[PDB]
């Protein structure tokens, strides 16, 4: 807590989600599950449903926290410790290659206070085209996307409007585990045949080498499309440029 | 329970340019006994791999941007995964994960959920090495590989790593005539009667219809897929069914 770990703290990527407290918790015994990792700040307890949020300082202290703190005992339950899903953060694409991650942020600050913009990039440090905006609340995330949906958002010179559309949280961390799966009637019947590379000749093998030949055909239908608009996008830019005599002077 | 996995090493950038093998180690005493440890002295970075991966991130979440010797230290994860669909909903964690352990070692298998936990019908599953991803991959797109009775050939494809942690900072961008060009106007939202406005709205109308297209693509191929069970079980007959 000496030093800033940059230019914000206690955001939403630093807060925890808490699963699996006693009936009995309290603020008080909340807070102090927590009190190595510096000052606490906003704690949202649900006693009524054996869950809370807590706010740390930094991503650093809430990464030791989570690593420290889940699956650990709390009265004969095990603590589910987790990053608490971003409640305002937003997708963007169609960036341009020339984007940073601070001119995403500049742009974006402009709806309202914002913890972090990043564009994402492939394994070689070059940009995929899309980002993601995390706002500190919910009305700037809201407006960002109202705004830049009912009008045309440029960040650089080359128009591209940035698309901006709600972000896919999906679980890659727990999963489906075993013990789920096997609640299922039909778990039993389906684990019955196991593993196995399907042989020449059976039923199995001909739906699947079918299946596959639909799949590849669907692979090869979405890549036209994609092709096809692409030149659309092309005609419509080049038509469009002739239009606003783009490389001419004129009066009208 | 398993114990230095590929999941559990580290990579340590911006070490001094006089950095050894005991300086090194001793950055990581704290979290126990050391796993092997490589140490690239021709580009100044170095791996390490701990006992267990809540060792490997407190390590990272307590050593990164950590000053060593006049430089901040980057700590990161170290970074051989296959996308994995057409999962039955049945397909757990553990079943994926014996299932794709005959092509080799599984650092993780996961199958992706939504909020409710329900299956996406997609999973990763991350190898110890590119090679053993490789194995699994060939033999899977060459072969019909199933992870239950019902038959579903598992789809697989590479995953490609992405990186939306560190993402594009400002300080890494070429600042190359492309550049230069593009950062020559500000963010703005576009005027009504400009060609960047006019052009942008027509733009959205278009990109709107490539996803419509799409989805109609996925629509009819998915009712293709689901006639085929039907069709193939009244077609379907062995080789020696007829013969002359
Ligand atoms: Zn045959």
């Amino acid at each position: 807590l000496l030093r800033r770990p940059g230019e914000k703290t206690y955001t939403q990527r630093c807060r925890l989600f808490v699963g699996n407290l006693p009936a009995d918790i309290t603020e008080d015994e909340f807070k102090r599950l927590f009190a190595k990792y510096g000052e606490p700040g906003e704690v949202f307890i649900n006693k009524g449903k054996g869950f809370g949020f807590i706010k740390l300082e930094s991503r650093a202290l809430a990464e030791i926290a989570k690593a420290e703190l889940d699956d650990t005992p709390m009265r004969g339950r095990q603590l589910r410790v987790r990053f608490a899903t971003h409640a305002a953060a937003l997708s963007v694409r169609n960036l341009s290659p020339y984007v940073s991650n601070e001119l995403l942020e500049e742009a974006f600050s402009q709806f309202g206070p914002i913890e972090r913009a990043v564009v994402i990039v492939d394994d070689r440090g070059r940009s995929t085209g899309k980002g993601i905006v995390e706002f500190a609340s919910k009305p700037a995330a809201r407006k960002a996307f109202e705004r830049c949906s009912e009008g045309v958002f440029l960040l650089t010179t080359t128009p591209r409007p940035v698309i901006v559309e709600p972000l896919e949280q999906l679980d890659d961390e727990d999963g489906l585990p075993e013990k789920l799966a096997q609640k299922n009637p039909m778990y039993q019947k389906e684990r019955e045949t196991p593993p196995r590379f399907a042989q020449h000749g059976t039923f199995e093998y001909e739906y699947s080498q079918r299946w596959k030949s639909l799949d590849e055909m669907e692979k090869q239908q979405r890549e036209q499309v994609e092709k096809n608009m692409k030149d659309a996008k092309d005609k419509l830019e080049s038509e469009m440029e002739d239009a606003y005599h783009e490389h001419q002077a004129n009066l009208l």
